[PDB]
């Protein structure tokens, strides 16, 4: 399956970390995917994400939520197994790897008449998150706030399937954005469930 080499077979993680501008309220939860793009309705906030000229597929969309703060994942799985594959071509990796665009657009959705949420849950310390490594493109991710975040976060990681597989697998392409100053490179490790 890895080489072959007729395609090669990439995954996808975008994390999104938007912090409002008070605490959550109790919501509903819905999630949905699409061509190429996926959403997120939880805790105040719609996160979409829709991928341009990258020709891959999310399979799964988690959200946890804590406090102030909607935390979510969209991510690829089992490149072989899972429906629809993450296959290309490679003129379309380099399509990726020349024009791939992680679009990202947050809108606020709160409903003051609902009571604030109580979140069983500690809060979370550095223990719950991973430094990630510094961006490794060009601005891949095109990120679009509105008025209830006071701050947000995203990271990408596109990635070789085959890179346990292969002796040199394609390089990974990262990219972090965040509108926190001072702040490290960190993500949730906490795995996170659908709704």
């Amino acid at each position: 399956v890895c080489d072959s080499g007729n395609k090669e077979y990439m995954g996808i993680e975008v994390y999104v970390e938007a912090t409002l501008d008070e605490p959550l309220r109790q919501t509903t939860c819905e999630s949905e995917i699409h061509k190429y793009g996926a959403s997120v309705s939880n805790g105040g906030l719609n996160i979409s994400v829709d991928l341009l000229n990258c020709f891959l597929n999310f399979h799964t969309v988690g959200v946890y939520t804590n406090r102030d703060t909607v935390y979510a994942k969209f991510a690829s799985l089992d490149p072989w197994t899972t429906e629809p594959m993450n296959s290309m071509t490679h003129d379309d990796l380099v399509k990726l790897t020349e024009e791939c665009i992680v679009d990202i657009y947050l809108k606020c959705e709160v409903d003051k008449t609902k009571d604030f949420m109580k979140t069983n849950d500690n809060r979370l310390k550095p223990r719950d998150f991973k430094t990630v490594p510094p961006s490794n493109v060009g601005s891949m991710i095109e990120l679009q706030s509105d008025y209830c975040v006071n701050d947000v976060t995203a990271y990408v990681k596109i990635y070789d399937e085959c890179g346990n597989i292969k002796q040199h697998s394609i390089p990974t392409l990262r990219d972090y954005f965040t509108t926190k100053n001072g702040q490290p490179r960190k993500i949730l490790k906490k795995k996170i469930d659908n709704c």
